[PDB]
């Protein structure tokens, strides 16, 4: 996936937005721009509204300004964003016909959602006994384990949705830039897989700290509290806050605080194991290809939908993949996640992608692995022996908020 | 102009829960959407959680918080926080972070034209007559509303007005000055995320 942030960065068209202007710079020395033609699209969270085709005829080293129509302006709401293309409509000596050279996406204007939610009539029901908190709405329940704190299980119907209780998760399966030259022989400190390991991200234990349920006026409030400690330091507090409505969504707000003497974690985000196997997966995000916040440039914002197995990069040294970022919706089954977010959903736990060695021993595992991150940790990649995240790409705010919305 | 979308009160188990929604519209177009949680428990503390939505096209904002103008009049101005002068996002690397005390006139500062200032960044706890905010959060404090700020030329002109404007702010736009005629605020000091999310507690 590396390669198509490769080809972008190193396209020879650049793009400048300015109101309906389009000006297209030629980075080409010598040839003319006689086999490109520019296509525009412009689309309402995934759904096109307007298109068309204008033929590129810039100088070398020269300029082209593109005026658009009138873009549409539709009242619903929504981010707007304007995509471009530069097409080679006929094949070259080593291109087919219809090449992709080149291409930029912008966000256009957007409009924010005012409207309320519907008033539904049904209300949530909790029951609590001394193992658990119980809500049942309709078909649908969810429990709350009330020792561990965690969702442990949700209902639809009688199936059971998840393997693994849906809990935070701080750790990746570490990436050939997080190990660098650090083996069992010789451990390079500096390296932050030994700074997680030395800090005991991968080891610390999740301790309940309150929890608490109640009933409102049309909705049921889990309100829960853990912190993550190794060898009585305390590395992570998450505070976390659980509305079911009437209408059967989960909204989930999860507030983080990050001790900041340990080294800064590589996600803050949820996991869970669930129990479908669906065979595609769909998202509004960035996408097609997995991409990493110092790693977005290429990936365009649109609606994508993959098999499952597109949704695993096969790296022969497995670590952490698959990741797509700048999401606002993810389809998965039955399921339906909406907020801004990074998830990434294979059959293999950052558990097993950690501690195996070659991409041929991995076996799926029962069900999906959900990761959704609110926060991601950059890759880096200057070089594979050093640290190389920038500083804007490590998790270094020390507080953390993210919203999420379960629903079916 | 602020629209109130939706307001709802519900009593807890050991507290209550005030939950509103705003909106900011100018000529049809929403610039912000606010949406606050009240928690007011049995120890008197009020819990303020607010998140904030701007819109991606207007222009990024200059600050994102609160306001309100207090009755009281104090003398002493305490805080702990990053100080004791009056410190920017982008022009707090002088500042420390420390525990401060000053007079109220010292939190003010006496530009000629007048405008925003005295702006203390990094501050987790304020301590101001009997009122006590604690939180991550930028503030300033004075006698002299926004407003009139804006529409006095010079600073003689400026009257100090009834009681005390506090503003508490968790986020706000850096102040620039590679140059004072084209905009010179960097792009990572403009408060472009989109969404914005901080936490209050007020108490006594």
């Amino acid at each position: 996936p590396a390669l198509t942030e490769a080809k972008h960065q190193q396209q020879f068209f650049q793009f400048r937005l300015s109101g309906q202007t389009i000006e297209v710079t030629s980075e080409y020395l010598f040839r003319h721009s006689d086999n490109e033609l520019l296509h525009w699209m412009v689309a309402l969270d995934g759904k096109p509204l307007a298109s068309g085709e204008v033929p590129l005829d810039v100088a070398p080293q020269g300029k082209q300004l593109i005026e658009l129509p009138e873009l549409p302006q539709p009242e619903s709401a929504g981010q707007l964003w304007l995509t471009v293309r530069v097409v080679q409509p006929n094949a070259t000596a080593w291109s087919e016909a219809g090449h992709i050279s080149a291409w930029q996406q912008w966000r256009l204007a957007e409009n924010l959602s005012v409207t309320l939610p519907a008033a539904s009539h049904a209300i949530p029901h909790l029951t609590t006994s001394e193992m658990d908190f119980c809500i049942e709405l309709g078909n649908k329940r969810w429990q709350f384990n009330r020792q561990s704190g965690f969702l442990s299980q949700m209902w639809i119907g009688d199936k059971k949705q998840l393997l693994t209780p849906l809990r935070d998760q701080f750790t990746r399966a570490p990436l050939d830039n997080d190990i660098g030259v650090s083996e069992a022989t010789r451990i390079d400190p500096n390296a932050w897989v030994e700074r997680w390991k030395a800090a005991g991200h991968y080891q610390a234990e999740a301790a309940l700290l309150q929890c608490t349920a109640d009933t409102l006026a049309d909705a049921v409030l889990i309100t829960t509290a853990h912190a993550w400690q190794h060898q009585g330091k305390t590395l992570f507090i998450s505070r976390k806050t659980y509305r079911i409505d009437g209408s059967g969504q989960m909204a989930i707000t999860v507030d983080v605080v990050v001790a900041s003497d340990t080294p800064h974690p590589a996600r803050i985000g949820l996991n869970c194991q669930l129990a479908q196997v669906a065979e595609r997966v769909n998202w509004l995000g960035l996408g097609p290809q997995e991409n990493y916040p110092d790693r977005l440039t290429a990936a365009c914002f649109d609606r994508w939908d993959l098999p499952l197995s597109d949704m695993y990069t096969p790296y022969v040294f497995p670590s952490e993949n698959g990741l797509r970022c700048g999401t606002r919706e993810l389809n998965y089954g039955p399921h339906q996640w909406r907020g801004d977010f990074q998830f990434n959903i294979s059959r293999y736990s950052q558990q097993q992608l950690m501690e195996t060695s070659h991409r041929h021993l991995l076996h799926a595992e029962e069900g999906t692995w959900l990761n959704i991150d609110g926060f991601h940790m950059g890759i880096g990649g200057d070089d594979s022996w050093s640290p190389s995240v920038s500083a804007e790409f490590q998790l270094s705010a020390g507080r953390y908020h993210y919203q999420l919305v379960w629903c079916q």
